[PDB]
């Protein structure tokens, strides 16, 4: 299939990146970088954040069932704070799409690579 095998490659790494997100600032930086730059959240989609222990919807803290602020939309006139991705993982896309990115980063990075393929070399 290759294509599916490739998609699964990227999702598997950022599933790992999501679990190690607070554990290793290198996964954290990359993940916060990809999500801000490519406007995207999670690997398949924002609900992948359920896989980090603090973000599982049955966790105790305030991050439970929510998504990190590097997933939030910043192209608005309104002041965005660090709580902007709270309580989104179980809602329907259309209810959160005004607040956070919902498309996954795996696919977002691929089309970007394909659109800039010629540019990448020289």
């Amino acid at each position: 299939t290759f294509r599916q095998q490739t998609i699964d490659f990227l999702n598997d790494n950022i599933r790992r990146g999501i679990e190690n997100y607070y554990d290793d600032l290198d996964f954290k930086n990359i993940m916060d970088f990809v999500q801000k730059k490519f406007k995207c959240c999670g690997g398949e989609d924002y609900r992948d954040w359920s896989k980090n222990q603090y973000h599982d919807c049955s966790a105790p803290g305030p991050l439970a069932c929510g998504v990190p602020y590097t997933c939030c939309i910043r192209d608005t006139t309104e002041v965005v704070n660090t709580m902007c991705g709270y309580k989104t993982i179980d809602k329907e896309r259309f209810s959160v799409q005004d607040v956070i990115y919902v498309r996954g980063c795996t696919n977002a990075v691929i089309i970007w690579f394909m659109d800039n393929l010629e540019v990448l070399f020289q």
